[PDB]
């Protein structure tokens, strides 16, 4: 029997797209004479803040009207800069994407009614979730219990928060959790702990688009799109994969 | 591959069969009419010195005798009590079960120089342990780490002090560390936390015998009280077995 389910926020319970960061880069750079496309924006997505800034400075559509404009081309200060300003304009922000995830209210309060327990990691600081999680529970959503890397000696990918999660919530053999999220970084830490690792498809980051860009999208440009999601996760500790939340009671059951 | 050593304290590194409380735990019981066996007492040994007396009163045997001198089943006071007792006499002599069981401090430095962490686990409350450690340390032993039951939630069986220990160390996958301890208590702490579980014998609680009485032990009387506890340890949950501590530096190779 699994005794507890652990969840992971933005692209799994909250921010269908995960576009919170998307939108502090873009601005950093428009802002600044550069227009970035969300697709420019969203390559570097999984690399440490600053080395995803260095990385839009070297696609060349973008070095090449930064020159038309500075008459320059991009420095190490230009670099050290827009960095400082990310967390700000982070902040302004977030209270705008907290919204719960479609459909995910009706699964937790399905799981709860099971007696099942729920926790929750993240990657965001203990600051930035005195935000978040302040919005989400006037919406709708609040854990049992939450954790940020800032309780534990490192973050993701090391297993220390899940294993405080299970110190907290009075559950043990591992394997006797389930952990959820909606990037590759989520599957190394649910495998590190030695729990069952689930991956969801739409509306995580890791696909990139808007609940609109997935409905009204053509029927085999869509299902190629998720393919490439499935992959991913799979090839890099995912135990199952998932389309939506509402189908995690069943590899629930799996597991048997 | 093995980066960590989990030890517990008394029975296992140091003492030699404890007895630093089981004459404590005898007379509490006899000064009330009751009388109790080096056998039974010597059972609930590894839990919270607290949680331990709270099990000699659930023994159908014993409790059948607190309601014969007294109706009453023994309640909060005939257990708040005797344990007010208990940390009076037993903190008179302490630091006289401080000392390493022989040839412990050859293995450690052994398993140093070779790159493993060595970590621990208790039963004693923090105030004690801050007396035994002391001595130990001057007498050979000071360990990586130390947690005790006053860091976490709860005491052996709960795996809360381990999960502890491998945060603190940094190890990951819970299955590259080997846990070991000399009673049946220390055996279920070891697989509720997924590491290898191995039990000493020699010099153990279980087997509750003197250094010298164990030299003058007959043959047919120690080949076989040896496995009335080879059996006690396996039969719940040990991965393997061993007579005093040379031959951990192999069960280590062997898993490989
Ligand atoms: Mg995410
Ligand atoms: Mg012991």
């Amino acid at each position: 029997k699994i005794e507890a389910v652990i969840f992971d926020w933005a692209g799994t319970t909250v921010d269908y797209g995960c576009f919170a960061p998307l939108e502090v880069f873009m601005e950093i750079f428009h802002k600044r004479g550069v227009a970035i496309t969300a697709e420019e924006a969203r390559k570097p997505m999984g690399l440490l803040k600053i080395d995803h800034v260095r990385a839009l400075t070297e696609m060349p559509r973008i070095a090449s009207e930064w020159n038309r404009v500075f008459r320059q081309l991009p420095t190490e200060a230009d670099i050290q800069e827009m960095y400082e300003e990310f967390e700000e304009i982070l902040f302004a922000i977030l209270p705008r994407y907290a919204s719960p995830i479609n459909g995910v209210k009706e699964v937790i309060a399905s799981l709860r009614e099971r007696g099942i327990k729920i926790g929750s990691t993240t990657g965001y600081t203990r600051e930035m979730m005195d935000i978040v999680a302040k919005e989400a529970a006037l919406q709708g959503y609040k854990p049992d219990f939450l954790v940020t890397p800032d309780d534990v000696p490192a973050g993701r990918p090391y297993p220390w928060m899940c294993y405080k999660n299970a110190m907290e919530l009075g559950v043990y053999p591992m394997n006797h959790m389930i952990k959820v999220g909606d990037t590759v970084s989520d599957m190394k830490e649910g495998r590190n702990a030695g729990m069952w690792t689930v991956g969801v498809i739409l509306g995580s980051s890791e696909l990139g688009l808007t609940e609109e860009e997935v409905e009204n999208m053509d029927s085999v440009e869509l299902r190629e799109k998720i393919e490439v999601v499935r992959n991913r996760f799979v090839e890099n500790g995912a135990h199952f994969t998932i389309e939506t939340m509402q189908e995690l009671e069943s590899v629930m059951e799996h597991i048997e």
